[PDB]
């Protein structure tokens, strides 16, 4: 991008980042703007999506803390709560369809 015309969009700053954090294959956050006019300030949806293989089924917190460290505060900044998904290569391979594959074992 050419210096000059930039924003201060918080989406982008999260994954901008992640991008060289990690550089896993997938990306995707869900950003959510104003709704209603009054006032709120008691909680603010937030979504993020990265697919990597790091996350081989080894924690469930390890998931966050990794993530965390990257935007400590750069989300702290605005955002407070955030739900990760974190999902493997396989998993995603079919994670709403399933195929039967039940291979016979062997001795």
């Amino acid at each position: 991008g050419s210096s000059g015309s930039s924003g201060m969009m918080i989406r982008e700053r999260i994954e901008e980042k992640l991008r060289a954090a990690f550089q896993p294959v997938f990306l995707e956050v869900v950003d959510e703007s104003y709704r209603h006019n009054v006032p709120a300030g008691s909680e603010s949806h937030f979504k993020v999506v990265l697919v990597s293989d790091r996350f081989t089924g080894e924690r469930f917190l390890n998931r966050h803390r990794m993530i965390y460290s990257t935007l400590a505060e750069e989300l702290s900044t605005t955002v407070h709560a955030l739900a990760l998904h974190t999902y493997t290569i396989k998993e995603w391979e079919g994670l709403q369809d399933t195929v039967f594959a039940s291979p016979p074992c062997r001795g």
